RNA sequence: ACAGGCGGUGGAAACUACCAAGCUGGAGUACGGUAGGGGCAGAGGGAAUUUCCGGUGGAGCGGUGAAAUGCGUAGAGAUCGGA
């Protein structure tokens, strides 16, 4: 399993099993960029690669993509996952969907 | 003098009012149907978030017009499971 976790300000890639114990991740960070760089799409692209190259040595040409939240790099990282050697399955977001929670911060005015 | 005010007196009875009977158009009751987040009170339900418990894993996470404070190898964030 790759669950990956988009946002504005940094783009996260973390490998896992079915059963949930992780592998190796990496992300925008992790990478070298840093502060607004990081939530670009180019980002997610070598962001995805680090992450997703040494799990396709160590086997396991099975796997399913877990989105989570908006960015921009989540449609750039399905070309970074797409350009492998590895099938995959499933490609469903698993995204939080709250009905009326909590109160959200106020907006912004600048 | 007119006009106007007060009081008395004899007449007219539409209108306002009074008195005695009538009607139902306004209003209301009894019925028979009907929609709705009307109100009060008591039970039931799920996600989401937060904290704690552990497992996995290892360096950033998070934020900005840009940055830092801040959180983190005393194991964060992320990822399954659970209260
Ligand atoms: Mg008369």
């Amino acid at each position: 399993v790759i669950h990956v976790q988009a946002s504005f300000n940094n783009t996260i890639v973390t490998v896992t099993d079915v059963r949930g114990r992780v592998v190796s991740w990496a992300s925008a960070g992790t990478c070298g960029f840093r502060g607004t760089k990081r939530g670009t799409p180019f980002a997610a692209q070598t962001a995805a690669g680090n992450a997703i190259r040494t799990v396709v040595e160590q086997g396991m040409q099975r796997a399913e993509v877990m989105i989570k939240g908006p960015g921009l790099g989540r449609d750039a990282a399905l070309r970074a996952i797409r350009r492998s050697g590895i099938l995959l399955s499933f490609v469903r977001d698993v995204t939080p969907m709250p009905h009326n929670g909590c109160r959200p911060p106020k907006k912004r005015r600048v």
